[PDB]
């Protein structure tokens, strides 16, 4: 891997930040390290109340402005913000030459499940209300937000809602129990993602809940008529296993899926893209994905 990787393990191993001893401390400890890769000035960011939701719009020079990417961002359904994935939206805006709308869904454990996904649906259903079409669309999100975007997807399906041209997960989350094989194999590899922080937020999101209720945990999800998905995940997780089994899953329910595992990288490695190389290259292939299902 790039010299770049050494680089981001060592702020992981240090900053830890799913291991800091409060949720708001967690918050702010994410929202200190996504300021160190600040906005270009080209970047144009508008806040909107998509349908009861709130959100921004991230829209770039060479976004097509009828070509949408909701996205959903990562944090364990805990923590994580529009100002932590503001710099992954633009980034993926750029290659993908569209616009993101970036939803601040609800959170645990002050909102448990289900209200991420009732507010991830009510954000699409606002798209198509206000004049995006599913064949310019698609739904796209990392690490909690990438199970985010699987659930949604099956919620829509089961509400009749038109699905999207394609879907990008980025090392989903979506076995709430860690009882993934390389949630011990990989246990010495990753830097950022460990069982007992995942079963910690796991039991906020869940409030006591099943935690193989389908729509947390799309392992468990009927994945039948789903758009074609991108999976792209690291070697170096985890939550390796999770990206495989879903992968599994979804191709046993005739699921076009491309799965992405990537030598080395660590949870999320899309969003150093600034610093490491492997990054910015993961996110061109996302923005070629899309334009490949937009054509």
């Amino acid at each position: 891997a790039s010299e770049a990787l050494t680089m981001i393990v060592n702020l992981l191993r240090s900053q830890r930040p799913l291991q800091e001893p409060t949720v708001e401390q967690m918050r702010a400890g994410l929202e200190a390290m996504a300021q160190m890769s600040p906005l270009p000035a080209d970047v144009e960011l508008t806040t909107v109340d998509a349908g009861g939701v709130p959100g921004a719009w991230v829209r770039v020079p060479e976004s097509d402005p009828d070509r949408v990417v909701l996205y959903l961002h990562g944090g364990g359904y805990v923590i994580g913000s529009i100002r932590t994935h503001r710099d992954l939206a633009q980034r993926i805006a750029r290659a993908a030459r569209c616009r993101v709308l970036l939803i601040d869904y609800r959170l645990a454990p002050e909102h448990p499940h289900p209200a991420a996904v009732e507010d991830s649906t009510r954000a699409y259903r606002w798209l198509l209300e206000t004049g995006s079409d599913p064949k310019r669309m698609a739904i796209a999100g990392d690490a909690a937000g990438g199970g985010l975007t699987v659930a949604t997807l099956v919620a829509l399906r089961d509400a009749g809602v038109p699905l999207p041209a394609a879907a990008v997960c980025l090392s989903p989350w979506v076995d709430l129990e860690g009882i993934g094989e390389s949630m011990t194999t990989k246990a010495a590899v990753d830097p950022m993602v460990q069982r007992e922080p995942l079963l910690r937020m796991a039991s906020m999101y869940l409030a006591g809940q099943d935690p193989r209720t389908p729509l947390a945990a799309p392992l468990y999800a009927d994945l039948r008529g789903l758009p074609p998905l991108l999976i792209q995940v690291g070697t170096a997780e985890t939550l390796l296993d999770d990206s495989v089994r879903l992968a599994e899953r979804a191709r046993a329910a005739g699921v076009q899926v491309t799965l992405e595992p990537w030598e080395d990288m660590i949870h999320v490695w899309q969003a150093f893209a600034a610093m490491l190389p492997e990054g910015q290259q993961a996110i061109e292939r996302i923005g070629e994905f899309l334009r490949q299902h937009w054509q």
